[PDB]
């Protein structure tokens, strides 16, 4: 409590000395509530040049509604049963183990972040304008000096989360943040080499793939329950079972690794605007607080706890989750050791979304260590049993799905898909705004990449790719504010053949494609169930007239090099 969190709490009411006010119609019961002060401040845009080539959805509500416009976060989970405590911190020793195998936990420095603020990654920041700045002031790093001597001293001034649900910190909190815990993602910790049940790092061209490579293993139904809002569920028991990454660790990494657990994770501090606008100095031990790359791996790591546990449950490991006896903790390790791996193997993960094939499906119905976690499944009865997939190309994960799509020479391509609209709806919205025409054609130039080499199988979507890219200057580099291998001004033919064929591991003919019309898409009634306008009276007269719309674009943009790529299509 106050010994922790007081001095960010006491520095913050010294700034704003003349506005506190301990206000006793506060809305938190599960929130501590500390005082107030006051505060007055605050949308997406469209995207004109995606939405001028895609003519037909301008009257699909799907898509138009995407680009208008709780109590979830003050909420607290239960205080798990003992043999549920037991379960994890077992689980959690051993997948610390198997995950430092083959790595070593390491700082992450200045230089990487700085270079990381320059390239433009989503750092979730808030004397200096922009990060750029701070990165290049000194001054910042002398102020994150100080905050560093006091993290290894045991105590914090300025670690504080702004909620607005997403957790901004200012950007020295964030480095403190990076520099103790950045080697999880910066080394690849939960890539599938390394943690088995992972996929950072994969792509969206490898996630197919991977699900049938799990669909081959003997056992059950394939299943993909979602947790009800899975950052608000992560107990103190999850947090200190997180923490133990830093028995892996040694001198000041430890000390440093400690300090963000302790002070910033497992005792945190938020600034909430309430409009009644005054900000609230709230306080709780528990729930996901840190960095979204932090976030990203922690929450990989406790979701491979809960799921493997959840196999032991199926396969009968323990009885009961109220106590564990001496020999289930046994059982519990001899499995761990003798089957951990394997099990692993059977689960592809990504944060809070996962997929598995158990052993059988007694998995189904195996809930109370699951209940028990606190990781309660989204839209289906607390006591219910899972309802599994039978076929790979139907489980829903990363919000999409795969088909199989076999090539005129045989070869086959595991793609990914979801619903059109989405896709559509999507490339039509620009996060944030002052941006040029060039800028705007430049992220419309991004979204047609990604389609050509994520989604070309569908048929309104490599039209709409070539559409862009033949409207947009030949030579703009795309822009954005996975593996992303669209972003680049070379040739997305040369592309497509390198990471669909040259480097697909499960591709063992490499004879390089040499036309676009080699490249196959799903069935007409597959593209049009998953979306597709095809058949609309709408989409043919736009397929009929799309250079006057190319045109249309290129006019408004003005006398520039421009290629045309619809002769890449044998119709045109
Ligand atoms: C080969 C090229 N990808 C292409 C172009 C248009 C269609 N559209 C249909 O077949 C609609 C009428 C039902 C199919 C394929
Ligand atoms: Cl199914
Ligand atoms: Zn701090
Ligand atoms: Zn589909």
């Amino acid at each position: 409590n106050l010994d922790i969190i007081g001095k960010r709490i006491e520095k913050i009411k010294q700034e704003h000395e003349t506005s506190w006010h301990y206000d006793q119609d506060h809305p938190y019961k599960t929130w501590a509530y500390h005082g107030s002060y006051e505060t007055k401040q605050t949308s997406s845009m469209v995207n004109g040049v995606v939405r001028l080539l895609t003519k037909p959805w301008d009257i699909i509500p799907m898509v138009t509604q995407m680009a208008m416009t709780k109590e979830k976060v003050d909420t607290r989970t239960q205080e798990p049963k003992e043999g549920t405590k037991k379960l994890m911190k077992i689980t959690a020793e051993w997948l610390w183990k198997e995950l430092g195998k083959k790595k070593t936990p390491r700082m992450c420095t200045r230089e990487e972040f700085t270079r990381k603020v320059r390239s433009n990654a989503a750092l979730g920041a808030i004397k200096w304008k922009s990060a750029r700045e701070a990165v290049e002031d000194s001054g910042f790093w002398e102020l994150v000096d100080k905050e560093r001597n006091l993290h290894l001293e045991g105590k914090c001034e300025t670690c504080v989360y702004n909620m607005m649900a997403i957790w901004y910190m200012w950007l020295g909190a964030r480095f403190l943040e990076f520099e103790a815990l950045g080697f999880l993602n910066e080394d690849h910790w939960f890539s599938r080499e390394n943690s088995l049940s992972g996929v950072e790092g994969e792509g969206l061209h490898k996630l197919g793939y991977i699900l049938r490579d799990v669909s081959k293993k003997e056992g059950g139904a394939m299943y993909a329950d979602d947790t009800a809002g899975w950052d608000t569920r992560i107990t103190l028991e999850d947090l200190k079972n997180e923490e133990m990454v830093t028995n892996h660790m040694e001198g000041e990494h430890k000390k440093l690794a400690e300090a963000i657990f302790k002070l910033t994770y497992q005792n945190k501090v938020v600034r909430v605007q309430r409009p009644t606008t005054v900000m609230d100095i709230i306080s709780r031990r528990d729930q996901r607080g840190s960095g979204q790359v932090v976030t990203y791996g922690l929450n990989t790591f406790t979701n491979m706890e809960a799921q493997l546990i959840r196999q032991m449950e199926g396969e009968g490991v323990f009885k009961s989750i109220q106590h564990l006896t001496v020999t289930e903790e046994i059982a519990v390790k001899n499995w761990l050791v003798r089957v951990g791996r394997e099990r692993l193997s059977r689960m592809a993960i990504s944060g809070d979304d996962c997929v598995v094939k158990p052993l059988d499906d007694r998995f189904a119905s195996a809930l109370t260590a699951l209940n028990d976690m606190g990781k309660v499944r989204k839209d289906i009865q607390q006591w219910e049993p899972s309802r599994g997939w039978n076929d790979w190309t139907q489980v829903p994960f990363c919000s999409h799905h795969f088909h199989e799509l076999i090539m005129k020479d045989g070869r086959v391509l595991v793609v990914p898909c979801r619903n059109q609209d989405e896709l559509i709806g999507r490339a039509r919205i620009s996060q944030g705004a002052g941006w040029s025409l060039r800028e705007t054609a430049c992220l419309g130039k991004s979204y047609a990449q990604m389609w050509s080499l994520m989604y070309f199988h569908r048929r309104d979507l490599r039209l709409a790719a070539n559409a862009i890219c033949s409207a947009v200057p030949s030579h703009w580099v795309p822009t954005s504010r996975a593996t992303h291998e669209w972003m680049t001004t070379e040739d997305m033919l040369t592309v497509w053949n390198r990471v669909w064929i040259q480097e697909n591991p499960w591709m063992e003919d490499k004879t390089p494609v040499e036309s676009w019309e080699e490249i196959p898409y799903l069935g007409k009634r597959e593209d049009q169930w998953c979306g597709s306008l095809i058949g609309l009276t709408s989409r043919a007269t736009w397929a009929k007239n799309i250079q006057t719309a190319i045109n249309q674009v290129r006019s408004l943009i003005g006398n520039e090099e421009y290629t045309d790529y619809m002769p890449s299509m044998k119709r045109f």
